[PDB]
């Protein structure tokens, strides 16, 4: 997998760019969506009452060890996760 198409690095940290597959049976990284420039992750919650969101910062905020917002896309399949204070190579490094 190559990320380098779904993250950019900001003022404020890197944007990482998802794509959620809800009602799975684990959270993980799948693959990359590259029409999208998406990272493509399986979330183990329905799409209902923010489960999902909870589900994917907790999921993120765990493998960056970084405080991690949806900046973009909450109400979306395609979510925009800011991790504040990081690097894009670091966080390239923690996708792979
Ligand atoms: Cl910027
Ligand atoms: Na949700």
């Amino acid at each position: 997998l190559y990320f380098q198409g779904s993250l950019r690095e900001t003022s404020e940290g890197v944007i990482l760019s998802v794509i959620v597959a809800p009602n799975a049976r684990e959270t993980k990284i799948v693959g990359i969506d590259g029409t999208r420039g998406r990272v493509k992750v399986n979330v183990a919650a329905p799409p209902v009452k923010g489960k999902a969101n909870k589900e994917l910062m907790k999921f993120f905020k765990k493998l960056f060890g970084a405080e991690v917002v949806i900046v973009r896309g909450e109400t979306s399949r395609e979510k925009d996760l800011l991790i504040k204070g990081i690097t894009k190579k670091e966080v390239i490094e923690k996708l792979e």
